[PDB]
């Protein structure tokens, strides 16, 4: 029902993966490195109450009628509902406060990739806070009331909503499917592999930059589905696209979906055979990602896809090779990026007199 | 997880308790040829009899021949039904067409216009809608995407909502939600027990003038922002002042638990539930079933938030229309903005396997 929110580092990253996601980009407002740490500090205090289900600060009532709640109190009578809240800082953050020569080499500005369709609006951010939740009105909640702590020292720059599982119903087992109607996250990470985790996704010190020691980098990519075109595809053009069957998920020639696939009898270009490690010298991504579904635009069509989450330990080593590779991925047709951002995502908060980013302050 | 039974006197959807998520499409009609539209709806009612019992439509979402799109789009394999509704309302331009003009029920009134209104007229109207609502979001998604599928060529989205939490409750016996005011919200709604109040004003009747909407309902659909800057920065008591109730229990202002009955004159005269109350409007009653929202940011540095507001009735003109009449006053009016509006004639119930939705009217 709750996730430690202290630890060597952050939650929501080998945590268990929760139904619902929120996650916001913010831009900072003001020059101030002092009154910044303030408000890291303040978030850290809120971070605590939120994750363990209580409200910030002195509450959502009872109080002095003449002043404001300290909580805008619609979380009141939820659980905690597993809420983590991850914190990252982009690389324009470091244009700030003096940080120029603490840019971490591994958080790298990504290239411009064949198809990009970047909406500048919607990409970028000088930090993000990932909140990730059973309940959706628990994770709007926390990034609600961060925005409202730091109002004038941070502004939301962009935020989308995402769904995988409700598990209140589907076995934990089970793996969900994307909106393409596909198995996805059959050969990933799993946050129980405390070996690949060190080799694949945290920051080391000799890596070369020790305050980032315990870390990770994040890579968001706001992934667009053309629904419309998928759906009339014929059911052996959507196999041939991934290289495993609809149904079970199995790699092409196998029967079960674990099975450990051939490459070689998929096609040239299908995406599991251009996006496994074998493909790209062993580089190997922890995807966390979930589905959106945002409405419909204005010729009708459905406005959802996929908002990718990756963490590695180097960008350079593992979402840019892979990415890199999929230049010719059949999937191509069918999706369009719309959004990205990259994040420096810093070691956890030890203990109760720890802070967000105290190891960079 | 549990399937919601589809066939009754009445559509699921309304009187059955509010689901977690809310994902709700307007339609316009493109086929001038009534039979073809006919034919749609058959073919709609016999997909919403399988995704209200978590199966795939047609003959699945693969096992096919490998050369064709399956039946189903195939994200909702494995997934229970989830307490899925499906409700289909027709808009009042739908009768301008296949020869409907005399059938436009009186009930079906356009609404005037209001106060601050500053509505939207792309997402705003449709010719009919489908509201889909489960506790899963994948389930709904699922079957608007493939509703809207099966009627590529006769009918297109002319907007859609989602709803990421229910702001309302037909349970009376469970807790209440908050909406994102912080409020809860439901309190005093209709139960989907209180038959007698469900028949006197919720269902249409066959004396209200319109047969074949006999066991059917009106809906109207208001997309509602929030200025939750502006709300945010008030004080705890101004925020308990605009409504008439605490924020902490609920209970009206006064009294001591959420459910006690509301002493109105204790309340601000400008108080929303003293205005919205059905003893200050002759006794209009409605059953309110919104949902909230969040559609990303302003563009201005701040969350978009709002309420994705729908009440059910057994007459526009008596319900929703003389209770938003008297909100023109209303307190709350300083934090949100009307911005989004539709109503819909929702046919009576689909009776059996052999039935299909609209077939009282077509
Ligand atoms: C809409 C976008 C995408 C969709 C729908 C999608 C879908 C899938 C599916 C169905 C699988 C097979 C099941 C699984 O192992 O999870 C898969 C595998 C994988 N995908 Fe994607 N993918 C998308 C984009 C990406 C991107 C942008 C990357 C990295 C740059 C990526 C990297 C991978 C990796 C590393 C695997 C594991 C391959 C293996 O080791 O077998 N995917 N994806
Ligand atoms: C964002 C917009 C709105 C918000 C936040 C809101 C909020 C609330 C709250 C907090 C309550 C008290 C608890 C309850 O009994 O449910 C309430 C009651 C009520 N509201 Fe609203 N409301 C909104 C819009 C509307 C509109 C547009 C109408 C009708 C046109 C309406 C009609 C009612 C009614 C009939 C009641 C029950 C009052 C009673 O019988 O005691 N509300 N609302």
């Amino acid at each position: 029902s709750a996730v430690p929110f202290h630890g060597a580092h952050q939650a929501g990253i080998a945590t268990p993966v929760q139904d619902r996601l929120h996650f916001a980009a913010f831009d900072v407002t003001t020059e101030d490195r002092a009154a910044f740490v303030a408000l890291l500090k303040e978030w850290t205090a809120a971070a605590r109450r939120l994750t363990a289900g209580h409200a910030v600060g002195e509450g959502a009532y009872g109080g002095l009628p003449e002043a404001p709640p300290d909580d805008t109190g619609e979380a009141l009578g939820l659980k905690p509902s597993r809420l983590t809240l991850t914190i990252g800082f982009g690389p324009s953050l470091f244009t700030r406060f003096g940080l120029a020569d603490l840019r971490p080499e591994a958080l790298a500005d990504l290239p411009k990739f064949p198809g990009d369709n970047l909406d500048r609006a919607r990409s970028g951010g000088d930090l993000c806070v990932q909140a990730c939740a059973d309940d959706p009105q628990v994770a709007v909640h926390a990034i609600r009331n961060l925005a409202r702590i730091g109002f004038g020292k941070v502004v939301v720059r962009w935020s989308q909503l995402g769904f995988g599982k409700t598990s209140s119903t589907t076995p934990d087992k089970q793996t969900p499917r994307n909106l393409l109607g596909f198995k996805d996250g059959t050969r990933n990470i799993a946050g129980t592999e405390k070996d690949r985790l060190d080799r694949f996704v945290w920051a080391a010190e000799k890596d070369g930059t020790p305050w980032m020691t315990g870390g990770s980098y994040l890579v968001a990519r706001r992934i667009r589905m053309h629904i419309e075109t998928w759906d009339r595809a014929s059911l052996q053009e959507q196999e041939d696209v991934f290289g495993r069957d609809k149904g079970e998920g199995a790699p092409v020639g196998k029967a079960k979906e674990r099975d450990e696939p051939f490459l070689k009898a998929m096609k040239p270009d299908a995406h599991v055979r251009l996006a496994h490690p074998d493909s790209n010298g062993g580089a190997t991504l922890l995807r966390r990602g979930y589905s959106f579904t945002d409405g419909t635009d204005g010729l009708g069509r459905l406005d959802a896809g996929l908002f990718f989450l990756a963490y590695q330990r180097d960008i350079r080593t593992g979402f840019v090779p892979v990415q890199r590779n999929l230049a010719t991925d059949a999937l191509n047709e069918y999706i369009q990026h719309v959004g990205s951002a990259v994040f420096a995502v810093p070691p956890g908060v030890r203990d109760a007199d720890d802070w967000w980013g105290s190891t960079l302050f």
